[PDB]
């Protein structure tokens, strides 16, 4: 017999995302950059792969989309809400989507598409959101260089997932 597990969280090591569409404000590359720099945020303190997709089913899917996209989280026009994603387990959980009235960037502009994208794929991986100000998992966006995952975020995410190879 199998209870179900005490957290939710990815019951395998490998998992896979698909770029379903992408936002007129950047280019594909920066976009592709931008995810893979955010879960490599993850995969670095843990022992969780990501492989991309192009086509078909992935774990977690990730979209652009505006107003109502096709579940109970309608977007608001520019401003407001950014983005969200379902924690870890079947159909739209994993998923991650951003709001296409927002403006996207990779600079301190708008709202930066790759610190969004560690944000959310901390909830696609079973992180609510922190009460620690500097956080990753923080509730509320503020954004300097060289990116640096805090302590908090990687004690949440290592309580799920272990710390895989410690010196990598
Ligand atoms: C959609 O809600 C979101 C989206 C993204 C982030 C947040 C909250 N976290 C931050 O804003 C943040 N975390 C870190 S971790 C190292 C630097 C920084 C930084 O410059 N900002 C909330
Ligand atoms: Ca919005
Ligand atoms: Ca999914
Ligand atoms: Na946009
Ligand atoms: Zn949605
Ligand atoms: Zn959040």
């Amino acid at each position: 017999y199998n209870v179900f597990p005490r957290t939710l969280k990815w019951s395998k090591m490998n998992l896979t995302y698909r770029i379903v569409n992408y936002t007129p404000d950047m280019t594909h590359s920066e976009v592709e950059k931008a995810f893979k720099k955010a879960f490599k945020v993850w995969s670095d303190v843990t022992p969780l792969n990501f492989t991309r997709l192009h086509d078909g089913i992935a774990d977690i899917m990730i979209s652009f989309g505006i107003k109502e996209h096709g579940d109970f989280y309608p977007f608001d026009g520019p401003s407001g809400l950014l983005a969200h994603a379902f924690p870890p387990g079947p159909n739209y959980g994993g998923d991650a989507h951003f709001d296409d009235d927002e403006t996207w960037t990779s600079s301190s502009k708008g709202y930066n598409l790759f610190l969004v994208a560690a944000h959310e794929f901390g909830h696609s991986l079973g992180l609510d959101h922190s009460k620690d100000p500097g956080a990753l998992m923080f509730p509320i966006y503020t954004y300097k260089s060289h990116f640096m995952l805090p302590d908090d975020d990687v004690q949440g995410i290592q309580s799920l997932y272990g710390p895989g190879d410690e010196d990598p």
